């Protein structure tokens, strides 16, 4: 800055920069419904969070990594996984879950701490997720498998999908009440002018 | 199989097979505390979930990915996030959190369908987590900030931890209770021989 330059030899927020008027007005880095789709469509791997009910009667969530694909016709996201807990923190048949994908990029280095980061694009999804059955679950599997595994095709690639295969399994329906997306995923992070300059060594 | 083989000319469970003394007897491919504590200290970004009260006035689970580092000496994971809901379903100046750490490998294609998998390490850890104030969170953001960016140094590559920067910043110590490892890291999916075996396009 002027003031740090002159006191050497002896804001910011408000004055001139670049924008392109392309990009995203929207605040707190968030994104359009379908971007959202977009990203949801090419990711394979999610977390999932539910809550099941611990020690102390008090609900608790359990964070799952999984094979997850959109079916956006249906309006879900299915998975499978035969993790559980003791009793889950829910009344009925289907059970509220929380479902994460993100892109994870670059961490972004500076020579001010506070803008230390890391480049992401990060969706969150709201809804209710129930165990399928039969045809459906068996469906629900094969648009998995196929998506996760581009070429493969069940039935071909693979044995059919058998009874047994399907008792061995819960697959799950996550069907989609609302969902949020966020990107910060900058080229380099805000440096400070007054403090010496990163080196060579971090933004080489 | 015998049985196929022979019709087509026309259990494996308790059979030989190779094992290494060495690997894990532990069920449900569970780990050792110390396997765990290694993979927290290699990792640099978990997602952790905390719960927060809904329209409903259920709670429900957030899920952020965030940087992270473990302090094991002090017993607990150091992050920062401004990322809240509106309150959260929690009484006190803690919260029960939940964290999750992973490194995932490849997909891993096989014949039988549901064989089908991903390679995984991931560790879930469940605590309290509160807000650090002053002095300990300073040294809480330094201890992340030279953990995920290994070289670099607050106070000579970037400029000191102001209080403004502190007053800005929501730093959290996720106090740990228990833990939990799991592993599936194999090299190929168990195939069904009774299929045709994939081709070199698969496993090549």
């Amino acid at each position: 800055s002027y003031y740090h330059h002159h006191h050497h030899h002896l804001s910011d927020f408000y004055d001139p920069r670049e924008r392109d008027p392309s990009v995203s007005r929207r605040p707190q880095n968030r994104q359009s419904d379908e971007w959202i789709r977009e990203l949801l469509l090419r990711g394979t791997i999610a977390r999932v969070a539910t809550l099941w009910q611990g020690e102390d009667g008090a609900a608790f969530p359990f964070i799952t990594p999984l094979a997850y694909a959109y079916r956006p016709e249906q309006g879900d996201l299915v998975y499978h996984t035969n993790v559980v807990g003791r009793l889950r923190a829910n009344a009925g048949q289907g059970h509220p879950a929380t479902l994460e994908v993100s892109e994870i990029g670059q961490f972004l280095p500076s020579n001010s701490p506070l803008e230390l980061s890391v480049q992401y694009r990060s969706v969150m999804v709201f809804g209710t997720a129930r165990v399928l059955a039969g045809e459906d679950a068996r469906a629900a599997l094969t648009t998995l498998s196929e998506r996760v595994f581009p070429g493969l095709k069940v039935g071909e690639t693979t044995r059919p999908i058998s009874e047994d295969d399907l008792k061995r399994t819960s697959v799950y329906s996550l069907s989609i009440d609302r969902w949020s997306g966020k990107e910060n995923w900058a080229e380099q992070a805000i440096q400070e002018e007054d403090w010496p300059a990163l080196g060579p060594e971090w933004l080489g």
